[PDB]
């Protein structure tokens, strides 16, 4: 029985994932230099201006103001034209630095409380939903062909929102399309319809999901030329949906980038991805959610639940059993089970956490063993 | 079959619901000159300092300078010892200001695109989930205690998260209860767990649900002295699941502190928690999700879907049916079908915007006529 569910995506460049991007970078910077840096830092970008503000620990020293351009120029807005320039805007800093002066580190307890949710879900090759999939490569797509000299008209900022048609857990086809991508004045809008979905669309959703019903529209609104944190306002922290799963799955409040990975807003929701994935990558059911929580000071979670909404080979005891067995959920077990403390975090900031593969908790290496420990098939 | 959930909540003070609250106090101030401005105002808080930033479109004149601290006051931060004064604070703003110069209004296009889900369940008196229901009485009744005389060693800033076991679907009881709440240096923490045990805890949790099994963990860290923004970093939409259901539901990403009611984050996602709500005073289900989608410029919103999760009492294809005749979901129809221009934000912005009854969105009105449009009981 039929149903429609929506998930969006922005590019790099919309300001909130420009703030996303210059924390993590601050992050990443500090981490390469000291990997055991306890960081939080948290920006809030409008017209002028870009404020990077948090508090740090470390040794390391970085140059704020330069990590900061970089990551607006790299973005490409570099023009005053286009909303805001890397070169000329104002970047001041609020970031408080602090220098660090249980018998086994790993039973070490949480640093903050809070729940984080993980999911994967056979719907696609990736192991994740395949709305927020989409989403995600129409806006990466997006940003390639604007920086690949393709389609030089366009400009940093744009999002995307695929709707999708399921008929119970299959998906079935793509009802609509939104894809609203800045330009300049070289182009109207016709034209850039045409280029739209040529070379951003069309590549990208899968032919037999697309139909003689599929709604699209392209640039609704017409002429989006300005551009980025001129006039909108961006900080860190408000993509969260995007970030994760589109919205098919839950959420507990909390937000990544700026944290370092004793955070465990991040590293137990990294973490909750990777169980779920391996879970799902041995057969064990088609569609899993885990919730787990910590309390200030315990490293036992306080909580784990596992949802596979009736598409279980196996029973959730069994599963939840196999869940502790396979799995050091401790927050410093976490960062050993997935190692984390390098600078792999920017990458992160803009197209998903998650369904990439190539970072540490996307990969599948848990799957065999976990199939094993209760009902080997 | 047993499994536990949980969700966290935070005071008024907690940094983050300091931005919030602001936020929505001007937001507040400016409807209260005039119910049509469009507002967007995102506040970020740092220990020394609030940047209250934002577009707003209006012919009112405001002064964001005591709109600030007289938030900061009424949440109690009121000298430099506690971590923040309301009257030093440096408070800046970055506003940029605009003033105004289809047929049928209600036709009118929608504003941003985007996705909003709204629950409600019958577990509560309230219709809203147990967790996050407890959790915010619990760190509401903390303020209520300390801005009463009871317990004047409190400071501002505090934490609540309740985990629950269920067995499937009744809550079964309370297997954890955490409550860190700032104090002075009065106090030792012997004597704040006796306080925070009779008059914080034992009066807001229900005592069947509380058994000898309960962990309890009263200021885990022990000495939290300071307190809110010195330290910390607050800014507006952060608190995005504890604003709505504990993340016991779904979430599109969008927070609601600072947006006026075009805006359709907040008012799709208020009108969802009504349709839901009055969906389930209506028993036509038990537990009820609506997601609900817009396109830029488009009116109809792109998507509805309904998720009573095998709780039905007719089916869902009548529940589709039913949700469009008694609720207009046109952007400008929501703020219409609720009446939202009015003051009325600021109240929302801690303690939580749903399962609070005298606000336009928790009302049941809808109920019987529901009811009987497909299959009076
Ligand atoms: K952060
Ligand atoms: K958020
Ligand atoms: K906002
Ligand atoms: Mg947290
Ligand atoms: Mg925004
Ligand atoms: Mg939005
Ligand atoms: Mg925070």
């Amino acid at each position: 029985a039929k149903h429609l569910f929506t998930s969006e995506s922005v590019s790099e460049g919309h300001p909130d994932k420009i703030a996303d991007q210059i924390s993590d970078a601050v992050l990443d910077a500090i981490l390469e230099q000291d990997p055991k840096a306890r960081v939080a830092c948290e920006t809030y970008v409008k017209t002028g201006m870009v404020l990077v503000g948090g508090e740090i620990t470390t040794s390391a020293w970085v140059d704020i103001e330069e990590i900061t351009r970089n990551t607006v120029r790299e973005i490409g807005y570099v023009h005053s034209d286009m909303g805001f320039d890397a070169n000329s805007c104002a970047v001041l800093s609020a970031i408080g630095k602090q220098s660090p002066d249980r018998a086994d580190p790993l039973e070490q307890g949480a640093g903050d409380q809070g729940l984080m949710f993980g999911y994967a879900t056979n719907e696609t090759d990736v192991l994740m939903p395949a709305p927020i999939t989409y989403a995600h490569r129409l806006v990466q797509r997006q940003a390639e062909v604007r920086k690949n000299g393709t389609l030089p008209w366009l400009r940093p900022d744009a999002k995307s929102q695929v709707t999708f048609q399921y008929d119970d857990g299959k998906i079935v086809g793509i009802d609509a399309v939104v894809l609203s991508t800045q330009h300049s004045e070289e182009i109207d809008q016709k034209s850039l319809q045409e280029a739209v979905m040529e070379e951003i669309i069309k590549p990208i959703l899968p032919a037999e999901w697309l139909t003689s019903a599929t709604k699209f529209f392209i640039n609704p609104t017409g002429r989006f030329v300005i551009g980025g944190p001129m006039g909108d306002c961006g900080l860190t922290g408000r993509k969260i949906i995007v970030d994760t799963y589109g919205g098919m799955a839950r959420h507990g409040g909390g937000a990544f980038s700026g944290k370092d990975p004793s955070k465990v807003d991040r590293s137990a929701a990294y973490a909750a991805r990777y169980v779920a994935k391996n879970i799902v990558a041995a057969g064990l059911a088609d569609r899993c959610e885990i919730q787990v929580s910590y309390a200030i000071g315990v490293a036992e979670p306080t909580s784990i639940m596992v949802e596979t909404f009736g598409t279980e080979k196996v029973p959730s005891e069994q599963l939840t059993l196999l869940v502790r067995e396979f799995f050091d959920l401790r927050p410093y077990g976490l960062i050993q089970m997935l190692d984390l403390l390098h600078p792999i975090y920017k990458e992160t900031a803009a197209y998903g956490h998650f369904g990439r593969e190539h970072f540490p908790w996307e990969k599948t290496d848990k799957a065999q063993l976990l199939r094993d420990a209760a009902g080997l098939k």
